């Protein structure tokens, strides 16, 4: 209910996307996993390929849903793959 008064994590991050992702996708995309949104994601977009530059920033509701996505989407055997390559998950990391 206001500033947190410490750090623990809560926002998570996709690395290695296609020039080919958009927000329709990710959205669709992350609706069986978890629900996210439009004021807590932030996918940057490039004006080379007119589409994110491979990278992709996304927040959820609380700490633990992030972790949960994380370790939800990774428990899975087979990675993160669609039309374009392999697409893996991190942390929020520096920078």
């Amino acid at each position: 209910m206001g500033h947190h008064h410490h750090h623990h994590m809560d926002t998570i991050i996709l690395r290695n996307i296609a020039p080919h992702t958009v927000v329709d996708s990710i959205m669709t995309a992350l609706s069986p996993y978890a629900s996210l949104a439009v004021n807590n994601i932030r996918l940057i977009k490039d004006k080379q390929t007119q589409q994110n530059r491979g990278f992709a920033f996304v927040q959820l509701s609380s700490a633990m849903d992030a972790s949960q996505l994380l370790q939800i989407l990774q428990s899975l055997h087979p990675p993160l793959k669609i039309d374009g390559k392999t697409i893996g998950v991190d942390f929020a990391k520096s920078a």
